[PDB]
DNA sequence: CACTTGGATTGCGGGAAACGAGTTAAGTCGGCTCG
DNA sequence: CGAGCCGACTTAACTCGTTTCCCGCAATCCAAGTG
């Protein structure tokens, strides 16, 4: 349904590609920054504006008009109208707002929202933009220069400038809690880029590698990086991720598959503490590689302040930590045969608590279901990024002013706001008839108002012949005259026609 | 070596005039179904008339008549075309997510009063509830016999369980590790392997060969081939099933412990092949439908060779076992869904979807045209909502489009009354926000808001606050 | 023994849609006038 | 030498009371995701 011009969008891709004890750390520093914001919010609209706003729209509008012109030759297929260069920021808000709004009423195709079919009608869309205008903008929705990069068949730089817009805001609006975590999220949308072979764990993901750093209690996104490289940059996994957060003693909980003991020193150099799983083909002392435990038994070894522990489950469970002592404690778990509960290393219990109630932004991706089937690669990625920005706006809103809402309502209200244009810009002849004024076709409801006619004779409730009716040689009287220009007019259509039409 | 060919018949067993949607559906669902639902719904409500605390301003109860029940289902089915997340938000008056059609079909409270009464059994009259399913029993009874006598399946059949998801109080909470639903009602059913047509049913209910033989019962004495998964067959079952003239193929003599990769050995006894192949695990194959052979086939998956050599039995097994999912996978997520507390409603809804599915399969058998199930369902809802003096809604919030200054769109039209008189006035929206009752018969044609001439109309479009 | 959330499920009530009784505001048309 | 103002007559917008339901919130109790 769409065409590509640069041989990168939707190219070079295919289908179907889917020392025998352990002290706790005592040198636990809390010398960090406040868990707060750098901005003023009174309501939902103010919160949204910190991440998404008019400058976002200017960017989208400028690029959209440029793209269409460059490729205008295959629009020969035609359109009802061609003001395609005339997209302005106010139209683009409507374009985006309608897409977000669609998640509240979910239909199967984009083309079924703009319908006239009375059975499943949703009239608001029809009253906001026309069907063809939306499609024309859709084809023209584009995110980049399209003529600056000629040196390589990159297929990344195409969405790069969108990400560049949002990243500094995730960093400068809000700062996170002592505990952070890493993951790899993303939408199940049939994208076209496959690097599955380099994963270090996963959430169903499309297109490119995506790295998230999130606050452990709230789900706020602290950083994001995409397509870090094809496995070449996934080791030293967090070095490009937590860079702006160094020296803050954040504790990082992770489950990446490429951690190591050696890696832990790097984290200490940058003042981070970690907890996560460890692979066996790693710098694990050999004497701990050949062990046997009874179910529920643990073994602990340490070197320096790094604890390597094994708890025995169906699988031995390995955990590496630079935070906890090797102590056992009752967990909340109950065995099917025992109400006495199961005792586990405190580190494991703590680890699991901080890996949940996180990455809430990804949890809501199912909302934008319309973006799955027939979408160009770059549109899907840009939408992920917009959703992330809305999520962060919500989290801040809620954290600054405690109220109960939910992300779902935050989004509905935001869409209504964007879609609303609430910004304002004496003789025998009782009266000599006149010619039609030059202001006749000035379209303004603030000026062409209706008032009753007041006479000069004994009877003030005077009626006069309508000018429009005079044109057709009809005699019909009215009590009303246009106030702007003194022409007697009937109420209803004659007043509308006189001020609206070139003739009458 | 199957030497008896096939003694069945295929396709419609009835005079189904398949030239439209309506005549495909009525075979399974129709007016007598609704007569059943109405009779029980009116008895249920009145028999339990006390303890309702009906409020003062709601509508008074009126008994349910057949059209309302047809509307009732039609609206529920449409909710699958347009999805909203709360049952009562379909009646919202907010202009941006409005779906006005529902509002014009029946009111919110009427829908809630019918919903409550959508009952399936006269438990008040018959109290001999020894049967945990006695409350859905007549629903199950209504639909299954039709599946059997409308259409006959071709030679290859398969057996599996249907799924009705449910985390609340139920007959059982047993989960079979080889099944796809963690919890809910499991249904035992046969279907035709190519179309998914559902042929016969039983409900996992109450608490091997006794049920295998029972479900297949209407299909004995004709040489049907039945394909089975890990938990339905046995060697002994095969022997028994042969006595009723049908053949079995499926999965489930220690020598098989010996190992070989690539081509492997079989044990063959008494015309039953008991071959064991090896993949990640020993692959057991039992068959009374073909001779032993091993040959290549084109895999869907990428493989080391263009084609991979496998026991012929696996080649056929993995082509016929699709019938089970196409038979109802749609029905697990399309409408007639709830998070209700009545298990009876969830189960009854599953049964309704089976009937709609079978209607679709029949339709396609006759016509060469290809359309999905989804369109069959949408059109059905349209038909049921078609008719084989409602009050105007009050305003609740002022539309976001009122400030758009286009004098071609905003115009005064006279109100047209839905009641006895066409002329009827309404409260002026510009005056009632100051609690001044005053009445008018002119309205903005684009916005649907009542206004007075001039002084009110101008303010409503021009002023941010009025 | 859950954690968390929000959709069913339960009602209560501010307000106005509808109909008819009973007084007002704007229209039809004439036959005389000033352009 | 062209088309209207005062007056006497008809319809069409407005109060007011009164019954009857509209959907919008607001309060409890579990069923979905996965310790
Ligand atoms: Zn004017
Ligand atoms: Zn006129
Ligand atoms: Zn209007
Ligand atoms: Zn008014």
């Amino acid at each position: 349904d769409e065409f590509c011009a640069d041989k990168l969008s939707n190219y070079s891709c295919d289908s179907d590609l889917e020392h025998v004890d352990n002290p706790p750390v005592l040198e636990d520093f809390l010398g960090h920054q406040g868990l707060n914001t750098d901005a003023v919010i009174n309501n939902i609209e103010d919160a949204v504006k910190l991440f998404i706003g008019d400058d976002f729209f200017e960017f989208l509008v400028e690029e959209s008009n440029r793209y269409y012109n460059q490729n205008r030759n295959n629009f020969k297929l035609s359109k009802k109208s061609l003001k395609w260069k005339d997209i302005t920021p106010q139209e683009m808000k409507k374009f985006l707002g309608l897409i977000v709004l669609m998640g509240q009423v979910r239909k199967d195709r984009r083309d079924d929202y703009w319908t006239t079919e009375p059975w499943t009608e949703t009239p608001y869309f029809g009253k906001t933009m026309t069907r063809d205008r939306f499609r024309q903008i859709w084809k023209a929705w584009h995110f980049n220069n399209n003529a600056d990069i000629v040196n390589e068949s990159d297929r990344l730089c195409k969405v790069r400038p969108v990400l560049d817009y949002f990243v500094p805001k995730f960093i400068n609006i809000y700062k996170p809690h002592q505990q952070l975590s890493l993951d790899e999220g993303i939408v199940p949308w049939r994208g076209r880029l496959f690097f599955r072979v380099y994963n270090a764990g996963k959430i169903v993901k499309y297109g490119i590698l995506v790295r998230l750093l999130c606050e452990s209690d709230t789900g706020y996104i602290c950083n994001m990086e995409i397509y870090c490289g094809e496995g070449k940059r996934l080791l030293e996994t967090i070095q490009t991720v937590v860079s702006p957060y160094t020296d803050s003693w954040y504790h990082i909980y992770m489950d990446n598959y490429y951690n190591s003991v050696a890696n832990c020193e790097a984290l200490m150099k940058n003042k981070f503490r970690i907890c996560g799983t460890i692979r066996k083909n790693r710098g694990i002392p050999k004497d701990f590689q050949t062990i046997s435990l009874k179910k529920g038994e643990t073994k602990f070894i340490r070197k320096n302040d790094i604890l390597l522990q094994v708890w025995q489950s169906k699988k031995p469970v390995y955990l590496i930590s630079s935070i906890h002592s090797a102590e056992m404690e009752e967990s909340q778990n109950i065995d099917r045969t025992s109400k006495k509960k199961i005792v586990k290393p405190n580190a494991l219990i703590d680890y699991n608590k901080h890996m949940k109630g996180v990455d809430r932004a990804d949890q809501y991706l199912s909302y934008y279901s319309i973006l799955r089937r027939t979408v160009k690669w770059t549109k899907r990625l840009a939408m992920y990024m917009i959703n992330c920005a809305l999520f962060n706006s919500y989290a801040v809103y809620k954290s600054v002013r405690q109220r109960k809402m939910g992300f779902k309502m935050f989004l509905k209200q935001t869409a209504i706001h964007w879609l609303t244009d609430d910004i304002p810009e004496s003789g025998m002849r009782a009266k000599p008839p006149t010619s039609d004024p030059p202001c006749r076709l000035s379209m303004d409801m603030r000026k062409h108002t209706l008032q009753a006619i007041v006479g000069s004779g004994k009877k003030k409730n005077i009626l006069r012949r309508c000018r429009v009716c005079s044109v057709h040689k009809l005699r019909s009287e009215t009590r009303y005259m246009c106030k702007f220009c003194n022409i007697p007019l009937h109420k209803g259509a004659c007043f509308e026609k006189y001020h609206t039409l070139k003739n009458y």
